């Protein structure tokens, strides 16, 4: 399985292009690009010019670019609403870290049985119809990506979660391990398919929250406050729709969000609190305290300094699913000249990030759902960062190959 990312640095642009020429004329001399990208690891202030391709695959093209002098911090967003896709992350599967992670987490739901890689080999288009299958599926990816980040030493300044996704961000910050993060992935998943609710459903809608607050029909409510002019609203799926109609009907923005007839962060979750919050007690004994640069969605600014805050606790988890996700709240945070990572096995918030941040921030999807080759796309997105002034050797990723 050959292909792989070169990153380059130069005084000059040409001087990149040179390089990655050379590259490409020994694609398949692994020691020499191993060495190629150890070259590359050279302060802006030096060579000013960076540049990137992916050799293997054809979004091979190279990209050239002046990297700006200066410390840029990393952000971390984990996204959760619904980025299931029918053959995730076997385009990863060849990365022997991101396979081993997958089965690791495999271990942690080899009772229960289920095979998360099975899972994933699987090829059935209702397989992840399922809401156990996708929540856990969803959370093993993402833990995947982190782990072939962090094999690269990439330290997040700051991590942000979008339901679900603040799961993983328990496992970004060393708050839950592997073991326990899998878990509250599958029983969150387990407690709701118990629990055969009414039907419900949920619609993302171009009011503001207030409007949204306002405007709404009895029983639906906003559940994630996106952006400051997108809203997702959530309740009883009936006036949902409903709802969605005399929008447009008026001009507004509005888009249905595929959920599984579910009103996620809403009262209907209320009914699963007491047994989730049993069975994740068992999973998270002495729970770990977050850091600063952990931001909850779950919880609001002004209760952050909280019991429920101070530690990722069963008490914590359950309070998510329950609670809105107070998205944009926490990117207001985010600084200026942040790289941002979009971690999910589908980049479905880009658009919002885009939107709820600014020229000077780069964000950087890492999968994009049915696409040709997400390890492609994603040592693409690992290019940008070297584009970006992080430092992100990919050496790492691959298996070693010294004294040839």
């Amino acid at each position: 399985q050959s292909m792989r990312l070169l990153r380059a640095s130069g005084r000059t642009p040409e001087a990149v292009q040179k390089l990655l020429e050379q590259g490409l004329r020994h694609s398949q001399d692994l020691a020499f690009l191993s060495m190629l990208n150890d070259i590359a690891a050279v302060p802006a202030t030096a060579m000013p010019f960076r540049g990137y391709a992916v050799l293997g695959g054809e979004r091979g093209g190279p990209e050239v670019q002046q990297v700006p002098a200066g410390e840029r911090p990393l952000w971390f967003i984990c996204s959760g609403m619904g980025t299931q896709w029918r053959g995730m992350g076997l385009s990863l599967m060849r990365l022997d870290r991101f396979r081993d992670s997958i089965l690791r987490s495999d271990e942690a739901v080899k009772p229960f049985g289920l095979k998360v890689s099975q899972l994933l080999l699987s090829t059935d288009e209702s397989t992840f119809d399922d809401i156990v299958h996708s929540f856990v599926s969803l959370t093993a990816i993402q833990i995947g990506l982190i782990d072939l980040l962090s094999c690269m030493g990439l330290r997040p300044d700051g991590i942000v979660g979008h339901s679900l996704g603040e799961v993983a961000c328990g496992y970004a910050d060393g708050c839950l391990s592997q073991e326990e993060a899998v878990l509250a992935a599958y029983w969150r998943g387990q407690c709701i398919k118990e629990a055969h609710l009414p039907p419900g459903a949920m619609a993302a809608v171009g009011l503001s929250w207030e409007e949204c607050k306002q405007r709404c029909p009895p029983g639906v409510v906003p559940a994630c406050h996106n952006s400051k002019d997108t809203v997702t609203i959530s309740g009883p799926q009936a006036p949902v729709f409903e709802f969605v109609e005399q929008l447009r009907k008026e001009g507004v923005f509005a888009k249905e969000v595929r959920t599984g007839g579910m009103a996620f962060h809403s009262y209907f979750m209320e009914a699963i609190a007491p047994p989730l919050l049993q069975e994740l007690k068992k999973v998270i004994r002495e729970p770990k305290p977050r850091s600063a640069r952990w931001l909850s969605t779950s919880i609001p600014e002004a209760q952050w300094h909280s019991s429920l805050a101070r530690t990722s606790s069963a008490e914590y988890n359950v309070n998510n699913l329950v609670s809105p996700v107070l998205f944009q709240e926490a990117l207001w945070h985010v600084p200026e000249h942040a790289v941002v990572l979009e971690i999910a096995p589908h980049a479905l918030l880009q658009a919002v990030l885009k939107r709820g941040l600014k020229p000077s921030c780069t964000i950087i999807p890492l999968m994009k759902k049915d696409h040709r080759d997400n390890l492609e796309f994603f040592l693409a997105g690992i290019g940008r960062l070297h584009l970006s002034g992080i430092d992100a050797n990919p050496n790492a990723l691959f298996p070693p190959v010294e004294f040839p």
